[PDB]
């Protein structure tokens, strides 16, 4: 396999080296604009440079691990543009992938998370630690599911969507793009665009463009 | 083994076949009595016809791939009379079974269930995707539990009562038969027959019947 | 290995005899106070006299399998001072331990439990089924994380902290020694010393102590 640059030296990028090792990935590094970042490491990993020396890697897949949906989009748009760049698909060893599951690049399934049959994911997409995407559930692009996020039956997630730690979506809801269910939300009705929706039951709070 | 019929062609029953598929065993078809469903398939496996024609497959164990718990027993009753069939019981071989657990026929634990140790289980339950039964746990028969349901240690569900998905019951609660819990319900009092609960904390909405 | 000796032969018990036999380890009993469980048995293992009979077993590892933080810490300060006894910590084959996990002993960790990267735990810890600790977690020492529970990036829990079955904690929120979430609660706010806060959103309801 083509060795890894993952996008971002933060949180998400932390665990994201870790599922590539535990994937058999060799990571070459990660690219991060944070000033006091540059010379660093995360556990024998060195943060190379900024995301502007993308360029150089074109021999590497990239994987952007970075939680907001907005911004893998934007690092996407701004500096990896069409057919100029290969991403990497990480599956979790612990992750449990059934059946009939498309799942497109740059795409983070995390330990024990469990996609059971007809599911379809977008570019780009995280489904982190042992979260759960039940049958026919359709995931757009730029999608982040968070921990032990309950995603029921036939839910519809537009893209660029985010669903919070532990939240709980009813079978057969749709979500259009832009939206952010909070953390441990419990979500019985559609979600309108770039609405944020949170509480049990869910209620609108604030659109977040 | 046994074939397996597997009654219900929509979401359970497609879960259910792959559940199947993944415990070794051979799928024969589905009986369904949706008219638009008459000569389709889930990967590979068809709908073979009504469930009237269940007597033409005494030679197959049985499961009732069906989220309601009043249509199992409602099928049961009907379809099914006292030792004419024989049922299966399916446990993904990545749900955990401890010690001293009881699971009575035509039960199903999906993946990554956990059942800890000295739990008791009626007829044609499921355990669905990523639940937890606690130490000393009891389910009657046709109890259901959602996905990422968190049922904790000596809380007794009785027959026909269902749990919502990534639902909380308190140690030692009591479910009196029939009743529902709603999805996201965090639950710390005892239900009584047939009333349905939802909220955080869990509020008496309506009975069922 | 030294065989253990398990303190607390309760529901906590039942299910640490479960998890020290799935680690491969020989249980030579329980010590528990009950006057009831003395001459009673879980699974072939005696319960063997009362605690103040730790004494005689300093040959055997010990563990303290009660759920209650300030019980674990009581029976530590009172029955087992520095240095003179040894203890166990106890990791479920099906628990996921990823890279740079700082465990102290005494600590159980239980099965489908998840601690990513670079999290600590502090003496006599318990991560109960099926949990998540997300990167970067702390826990100081008698820390209980029950089933299910959330517990989200840099999040910091105090010593004698407990959190409730499915609860879900925001990343870097930090929660002072000795308080108490309760099951289900959704917390975004720090949670000040002895504080009992539950629901979605977590409110304070009392002081603990
Ligand atoms: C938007 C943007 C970010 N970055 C860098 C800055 C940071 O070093 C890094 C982001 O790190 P961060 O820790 O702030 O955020 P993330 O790594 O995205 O972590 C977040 O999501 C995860 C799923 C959760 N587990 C964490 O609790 C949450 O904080 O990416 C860039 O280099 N360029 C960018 O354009
Ligand atoms: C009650 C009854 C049903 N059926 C058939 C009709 C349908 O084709 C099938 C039921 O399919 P359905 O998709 O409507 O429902 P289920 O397959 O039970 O799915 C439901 O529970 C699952 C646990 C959840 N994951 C799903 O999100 C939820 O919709 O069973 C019969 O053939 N006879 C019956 O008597
Ligand atoms: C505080 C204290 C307790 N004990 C004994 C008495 C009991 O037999 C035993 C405690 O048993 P118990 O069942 O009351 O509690 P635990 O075994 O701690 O169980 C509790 O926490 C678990 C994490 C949950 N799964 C249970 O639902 C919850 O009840 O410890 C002692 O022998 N000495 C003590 O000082
Ligand atoms: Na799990
Ligand atoms: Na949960």
């Amino acid at each position: 396999m083509k060795e890894l640059i993952i996008v971002g030296a933060g949180g998400h990028g932390n665990e994201i080296s870790w599922l590539a090792k535990r994937c058999g990935r060799v990571v070459r590094g990660f690219l991060d604009n944070t000033v006091e970042k540059q010379g660093t490491f995360i556990r024998d990993i060195p943060v190379l440079g900024t995301l502007d020396e993308c360029s150089k890697f074109t021999d590497c897949d990239f994987v952007i691990a970075i939680g907001s949906p907005r911004a893998r989009k934007k690092i996407i748009e701004h500096f990896f543009p069409e057919g100029e760049f290969t991403f990497a698909t990480l599956i979790d060893p612990t992750a449990t992938i059934g059946e009939n599951i498309h799942i497109e690049e740059g795409t983070m399934i995390c330990a024990g998370g469990i996609l059971t049959v007809d599911v379809k994911l977008g570019k780009h997409c995280i489904v982190n630690t042992n979260a759960v995407l039940s049958h026919g559930v359709i995931l757009g692009d730029y999608v982040t599911v968070a921990p032990n996020a309950s995603i029921s039956g036939d839910v519809s997630l537009g893209n660029i969507v985010e669903i919070g730690a532990n939240a709980t979506i009813r079978e057969k809801v749709s979500v259009q793009d832009g939206a952010m269910v909070g953390m441990g939300s419990v979500v019985i009705r559609n979600i309108l665009s770039n609405q944020v929706v949170v509480g049990n039951p869910a209620k609108l709070l604030k659109v977040i463009e």
